[PDB]
C-alpha cells in the first residue's frame, strides 16, 4: 500500500457508489439528520461500499503511520466507548431535539450533566460524526446520533457492552487464559477468577437472576436479560444482520403452509418478519422461559400478529426432546454459534428425531467465518473479507464476544458440515447463502438416506 | 460531506503529500516494516496529513452509515484494547522476529498462549494494520507492530490504559459524576465509589505504594508508577508530542550559559534532549521522590551525560518553596495540566517568588485547546483542529484522561493567560508556539513591572 493507491482505490470505489446512486435517483449519504442509513443492496455497491470503508480506513492509519498508532490509538479510543456511556446514561440522544439545535446550557439542565463536563464528552463525540456543534455555544445531531432517538434498542447495545461485557469479561480475559487455559466452559470467565468452589456464575445466570435494576419495561428480576434480549432485536431491526436479508438468501414461500419450530428463541423477532410476508407459516418460537417473557413476547409482536397464532411463544428447553409434532422447519438464527460441539450436538439430535426426513428440513443463520455463497443474482477474498475486510472484523468481534462471555465460538463452513454430520450422519448442506454486506449466511440442511 | 466531495479531497491531499515526497526523494510509508515511521515535520506537509486523516476517516465513516454505526462500533472498538492487552502481555510484538515469518504453532509454543485462541486475537489485530498474515498458518510484523519491538514504553503504554485506567477511572465515570456532581478533587475519582470515610485513595498514591508487581527493572513498590514514568517518556521518544519540537518552538540557546529547573519532574528525559543540543545548560529536574527514583533517573541518561552533573536529580515537593538559587529558567512540561487552578498557582507563585523578574522566565509546555501559534517560518479552524480534527481528538483523548483519573482538565490560552497572572498579575505571555502535527504549545512567561 502507498498512500496514492489507496487514494486512487478510494476514487474507483467511490466512482461505483456515486454512478449508481446518480443512476437510480437516490439520495446520497450524509452526516445531515436526514441522510440515508445505509446504501442500496446492489450487490456491486456493496462490494463497492464494503472495499471503500476497508480502504478509506487503511489510508487513515497509513498517514495517521506507526510512530503515532499506539500512541494515539490507546489515549483516544477507549473513550469513544466512554463517550457512548454518558450519551446513553444521560439520555442525550433524547434531550436534543432531532431537527433543532439546543444550546450546551439548556442541554446541561435537562440532562442534568454539569456543562463544563458536557462539553468536555460532546467534544469527543463531534469527533464520530455523533452530533456535531453547529453554531458556538449549541449541539444538534448528525446522521449517526438521530438514529439513535428514542430507540431503547441501540441504548441497550451501548449499555449491555459498556456496562457488562467489557469490564466483567473482555478487560479479565487475559486473567482467565492464564487462570484455565483455553476451554469451552462458559464457567471459566472473568467473574469466576476468585469464585469459591461451587459458586461460579454464569453470563446467563446472572442475566436472569439479578433484579437490582429496571430496563425497558422490566423491573427486577431478569431485567439485564431483558435488556440483552433487545440487543438481539437491535441486531434484527436494521444494518448488516437485519432480518429481512433472509428472504433474500432462502425462499420461505417454497414451504407453503408449513409449521417452523423457531428456536433462535429470544422474543422471536425474526418469526415475525417471516410470518408477516407468508401468512400460512406458523412460528412456535421456543426459549427458556422467564417470568415476564410471555406478555413481553407479545405485546412486543407486530399488531397484525397479535393474537392470531401465526407466532407464539412457547417455553422450552433447547437441551431437551422436542415437543412439537409434524415439524416443517427447525428454524436457528445466532443461536448454534453460542454452543460448543456437544450442546450443539444434542440440540441438534432432538431436532433430527423430531423430523421427517422427506417433508423436513433445518434452516440455520450464524456466520460462516470463510463466506457464504452469494445469491444466484449476485454471483482473493471476497469483498468485505481478507486480512482487513470489515466482514473480516466484523466476525472477529462477534466471535471475540463469544470467546469473551461463553468461550464459545464462531464456525468455517467446514466446521459446520462436520457438526452436522457428527449429530447426524444424514445431514447435508444444500445451501449456504450469505448477502453482500452480511456477516451470517442462511443454511439449509436435509436428512438424505 | 458526500462521498465525492470527501474522496476529491482525499485526492488532494494526497498529491501534496506524494508531490513533496518525490521531490525530495523520500520513501514513501507503507505498512512494511521498515516503512518510516512519520511523514516530514515540513508544515504543508503536516497540514495535509492532518486533514488527510480526518478525511479519510469521515469518508469510512459515512461508507459505513448510521446504520451500522453503533451496532459495528460497540462490538469491535472494546476489542481492538483487549487484543493489545493480549499482545502485551503475552510479548507478541517481541517473539514475532522483526524480518521473517513464524507459524502459529511456533508462536503458540514461544509465548504459551494456545494456539487457537492465538489465532482469534490476531485475526482482529490484522485488521488494524498490526501485524499480518503473509501466507495462511503464518504471523509477520507490519510497520506499526514492529516499531514496538523492544520497546518497554511502548508496552508500558498498552498496560497502564487497559489494566488501570479503562477498568478503575474510565469505565466509572459515569457512577462518579452521579456521586459526587462535577469536581476538581482527585479523590472523586471511581477507587473511591464505596470507600469509608478517611480511606480514599488518589491515584498517585495507587501508583507509588503498590508493591504487588514489577516493571522494567522496578520490583515492589512503585512498579505502577516506574510504568507510569515509562509511558511518559514514551510520548517524548517520538510521534506527535516528542521532546525535539521543543528546539523548533523555543530557542534554548538564547539563554546561554544558565540554569534551568525542570519541574516537569519523571525522569528528565525531556531535559535530557536540550542538554544534548545545549552543553551550557544545567537541569536541575524536580519530582517527588521515590526509593528507586535517582538510581533509575542516572540509569537512564545518554551515556554522554552520565556523572556531568548537566542533568540531574533534586528531590523536591512542588508544592513547597524552591530551594535552588539564581535560576534562569523554571521549565515545566505537561505538568501543569494535572493541577487545578489552586495548586496551579501555589507552584506558579514558589517559581515566581524565586525569579529575578530582569534575567528569569517560566517555559511551559501544555496543550493550548485553541491553538498555539505556529513556529515564524510556518505562519476556520487550522489544519488539526475543529470538530473533527485529529488534533482536537488528540486534545479530547488527554483531556478525558486527565477527567477520568484526576478530575483534572486541558485549558485553552485564555484560561492558562488567566492562571498566570493570578499566580503573579506581573506574568504575561511572550510567545505561544504549537508545531503543526503536535497537540502542545511551548509557552514563555516573563515578569513585567
Amino acid at each position: 500500500a502507498t498512500i496514492s493507491n489507496l487514494a486512487s482505490d478510494i476514487q474507483s470505489q467511490v466512482d461505483v457508489i456515486d454512478s449508481y446512486l446518480k443512476k437510480h435517483n437516490l439520495q446520497q449519504p450524509s452526516f445531515e439528520v436526514d441522510s440515508p442509513s445505509e446504501l442500496p443492496l446492489d450487490a456491486n455497491v456493496q462490494r463497492a461500499r464494503l472495499k471503500l470503508i476497508e480502504t478509506a480506513t487503511s489510508l487513515a492509519n497509513l498517514a495517521i503511520g506507526s510512530a503515532d498508532h499506539l500512541r494515539w490509538h490507546c489515549m483516544n479510543n477507549k473513550y469513544d466507548d466512554m463517550v457512548l456511556h454518558f450519551l446513553a446514561r444521560y439520555n442525550i440522544f433524547d434531550a436534543v431535539p432531532r431537527n433543532e439545535s439546543i444550546s450546551y446550557v439548556e442541554l446541561s439542565q435537562k440532562i442534568g450533566l454539569p456543562e463544563h463536563r458536557l462539553r468536555r464528552i460532546m467534544s469527543m463525540a463531534y469527533t464520530r460524526h455523533l452530533f456535531c456543534e453547529p453554531k458556538p455555544g449549541f449541539v444538534a445531531h448528525t446522521s449517526n446520533s438521530a438514529l439513535a432517538i428514542n430507540d431503547p434498542l441501540a441504548m441497550a447495545w451501548i449499555l449491555h457492552n459498556v456496562e457488562e461485557v467489557q469490564p466483567w469479561y473482555a478487560n479479565k480475559l487475559v486473567d482467565s487464559t492464564k487462570k484455565w487455559g483455553d476451554t469451552t466452559d462458559p464457567r471459566h470467565t472473568g467473574p469466576n477468577l476468585n469464585a469459591k468452589a461451587g459458586e461460579e456464575k454464569l453470563f446467563y445466570q446472572i442475566m436472569e437472576e439479578d433484579d437490582q435494576g429496571e430496563w425497558n419495561g422490566v423491573k427486577g428480576k431478569g431485567f439485564r436479560l431483558w435488556r440483552l434480549f433487545d440487543t438481539d432485536k437491535f441486531f434484527g431491526t436494521g444494518g448488516a444482520i437485519k432480518g429481512t436479508n433472509m428472504l433474500r438468501a432462502f425462499d420461505w414461500g417454497k414451504l407453503g403452509k408449513a409449521t417452523v419450530v423457531d428456536l433462535s428463541g429470544i422474543t422471536g423477532h425474526l418469526s415475525s418478519t417471516v410470518a408477516l410476508a407468508y401468512p400460512d407459516l406458523t412460528f412456535i418460537v421456543q426459549e427458556r422461559n422467564q417470568s415476564w417473557l410471555e406478555k413481553q413476547f407479545n405485546d412486543k409482536l407486530p399488531a397484525e400478529l397479535k393474537g392470531s397464532g401465526r407466532v407464539r411463544f412457547m417455553a422450552h428447553d433447547k437441551y431437551a426432546q422436542q415437543p412439537v409434532k409434524d415439524v416443517d422447519v427447525f428454524f436457528m438464527s445466532t443461536m448454534l454459534h453460542k454452543e460448543p460441539d456437544e450442546k450443539a450436538i444434542t440440540i441438534l439430535r432432538h431436532c433430527a428425531e423430531a423430523m421427517d426426513p422427506k417433508k423436513s428440513r433445518i434452516v440455520t443463520r450464524d456466520i460462516v467465518l470463510d463466506g457464504g455463497d452469494p445469491p444466484a443474482e449476485d454471483a482473493v477474498y471476497q469483498a468485505g473479507l481478507g486480512p482487513t475486510g470489515v466482514i473480516t472484523r466484523l466476525n472477529a468481534g462477534i466471535d471475540l464476544q463469544m470467546l469473551a462471555v461463553l468461550n464459545a465460538f464462531e464456525r468455517t463452513r467446514e466446521d459446520w458440515i462436520t457438526l452436522f454430520k457428527t449429530a447426524d450422519p444424514r445431514f447435508v448442506l444444500k445451501a449456504c447463502i450469505q448477502t453482500v454486506g452480511d456477516c451470517a449466511s442462511v443454511m439449509e440442511w436435509v436428512l438424505e438416506e
